[PDB]
């Protein structure tokens, strides 16, 4: 067993019930004003758990840029910069189609590209 689950920093447990053995994962996430970046969840091995998700408080996250490469939707070639949590449709010049992509921290998931 592992033993006491850990915490976020800036966020809240999901479920964590003992007595923690090895292969057990916990849920983590941000509750209010956060964000959650990384993972959301933990894993007892070696005797610990794993690194955690970070909460962030959404305020230190950055600005994902819209990519002049990509073609976005109607509402969103007016956004040159995103802010996180933004599940947009990007496309590229010649997919007659969209990818659909979330901006996270200044990134987008998946990495729009174009190029």
């Amino acid at each position: 067993t592992c033993g006491d689950i850990p915490e976020l920093e800036h966020g809240w447990a999901q479920l964590s019930s003992p007595p923690y053995y090895y292969g057990d994962s916990v849920e983590f996430n941000c509750s209010e004003s956060f964000t959650m970046i990384g993972h959301r969840s933990i894993t007892c091995i070696h005797g610990v758990w794993t690194q955690l998700p970070q909460c962030v408080a959404i305020d230190k996250l950055k600005k994902c840029k819209s990519s002049n490469l990509i073609i976005l939707e109607e509402h969103l070639k007016n956004k040159k910069e995103f802010d996180h949590n933004s599940n947009i449709r990007y496309r590229c010049r010649g997919k007659e189609g969209w990818i659909h992509t979330v901006c996270i921290n200044g990134r987008w998931d998946p990495e729009v590209n174009c190029s």
